[PDB]
């Protein structure tokens, strides 16, 4: 029971300080019809952060609606660095009809490991529904160790892998030589051919927001065991994979995004913001190296 | 500008039942009152702002106020948040509700560009007439607040008077005090109070202090009146303390502390944060033995 291949973690587009629902559904039915397999609706890339608890779960229900009848999974964002938060998401996710949660490691408080364990035990036993573990330390200031990680997955019928933000291969071959059931999923786009070739099921890519198409052959030339294929497509990206981080993601990718006439608003939430003049046209010219599909 | 400066404590939060535990809170301001304290921090990072939800944290900011009303003792009340309009919220509550000021640290998880956390702040400091005390903890955050950036927002802001900084980064103290002498550099990184004091610091923000609060407020107090010597007889004194209460993540070891000394009643946390181990439990007990605790 598990949610893997080319998932992309969607922007929250913003219109007069509001979330644009109509852009929402609209950029999400793009990543369907570019083959895309899951999406995962506020992640860090939806500025997770800034929504209200309300449009949090809007937005859950707006990926969850526009993937009915299709094959696309909605893998809802669900995580806090407060369990009883955390909890509340994962059943109110459950309750909305995703298929399962992507749920981050707590940040700013940095729990111990067995603070961790304690977190993921309780969310994963509050739904039925598969979840997938998020690290990403240089956002939350903490590290789900692999011993931790892996006593999750075989301890909790429903944590299925981990969706890893930490730039460390090794920790990637740590993690699947000891427990190879799990899956691994890529949160880092440059190396999601390495990450997959080691054996990792999916990605949860942003730089999919822009190329959907590429993300989504990558990734399914990967599972295939085409790597030639997949490993193209990589390098061919890592371009434009890079200038996605040149500020915080999602300044960045929402930068492409309307550069691409894919959103109308260059609008975040503070204390996100445009990014500077420089990086604003350097982001311009990478993209002219893509094709970019429109709507 | 108008300060808040000395020597202040990031409050831990007690439990009782899973719900916060007022009278106890209360009791242990008291406490803090009555052995030189000069401000009080409730809800901090010590103080779990995390768990707390939005009535809670207001709950505890207006025990503090209420608790220090009619003392010498400030209340600079915890009011950080990663999203601008929440950080603006805490900050008119607690201007609305008699807080002497407030802290608010950088935004956590999001990174925010050093333009973005400018963009922040200024929002908080326009959003009230009190002051603002910026904070800086890159370990948590995943982002810094540049020397420039709060440079700037003290220059700009009125009411952003300084930062407390937990960076483990004398060097910038150095940078900070030495380009903008004016502000009020606080320490939040209790082994190093007396370095950041003796170079200019003008107060520390402390989680020893929950359970050693006259020896904080003397070692502060002694600085800030030149007194280096004696000051930094006590940070010596304090240093196997001030590291063991770090020995897991903060509060985790200062509530095991405060619980071992009889301070509170419960050793609760709310989740994600949990009990130590028992070695550390064991070690934090064993550090404890060579100090002399405070009672009520
Ligand atoms: N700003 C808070 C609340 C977010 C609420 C919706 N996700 C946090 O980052 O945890
Ligand atoms: N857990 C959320 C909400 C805290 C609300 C009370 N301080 C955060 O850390 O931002
Ligand atoms: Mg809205
Ligand atoms: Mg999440
Ligand atoms: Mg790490
Ligand atoms: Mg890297
Ligand atoms: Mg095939
Ligand atoms: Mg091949
Ligand atoms: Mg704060």
């Amino acid at each position: 029971n598990i949610i893997i291949g080319a998932m992309t973690a969607l922007i929250t587009p913003f219109k007069n300080g509001k979330v644009d629902e109509q852009s929402y559904a609209r950029l999400i039915k793009r990543q369907i019809e570019n083959g895309i397999d899951a999406v995962v609706p506020v992640g860090t890339t939806g500025e997770s952060a800034t929504l209200t608890h309300e449009e949090h779960r809007t937005c859950i229900e707006i990926a969850v609606e526009t993937c009915k009848g299709t094959k696309v999974k909605v893998l809802a964002g669900a995580g806090s660095n407060a369990t009883h938060q955390a909890v509340g998401l994962a059943k109110f996710a459950k309750e909305h009809g995703a298929d399962g949660i992507l749920s981050v490691a707590p940040y700013y408080n940095k729990p111990t490991q067995q603070g961790l364990y304690e977190h993921y035990k309780a969310i994963a036993q509050s739904v039925d529904i598969p979840v997938l573990l998020y690290n990403v330390p240089g956002r939350t200031g903490c590290e789900i160790s692999t011993d931790t990680i892996i006593k999750l997955f075989r301890d909790c019928e429903n944590i299925y892998g981990v969706k890893e933000a930490s730039g460390n291969i090794d920790k990637c071959v740590d993690l699947l030589a000891h427990e190879p059931r799990m899956m691994l999923i890529s949160g880092e786009d440059a190396i999601n051919y390495p990450i997959l070739s080691n054996g990792g099921k999916g990605v949860i890519s942003v730089t999919s927001n822009l190329l959907p198409d590429m993300i989504s052959a990558l990734t399914h030339f990967a599972l295939d065991e085409n790597y030639k294929e997949a490993k193209k497509i990589n390098d061919e990206l890592y371009n434009i994979n890079k200038i996605l981080f040149c500020e915080s993601n999602p300044i960045p990718i929402k930068t492409a995004m309307y550069l691409a006439g894919l959103i109308e608003s260059l609008e975040f939430r503070l204390p996100l913001c445009s990014p500077s003049k420089e990086n604003f046209a350097k982001i311009e010219e990478v993209m002219k190296k893509y094709k970019i599909k429109g709507f």
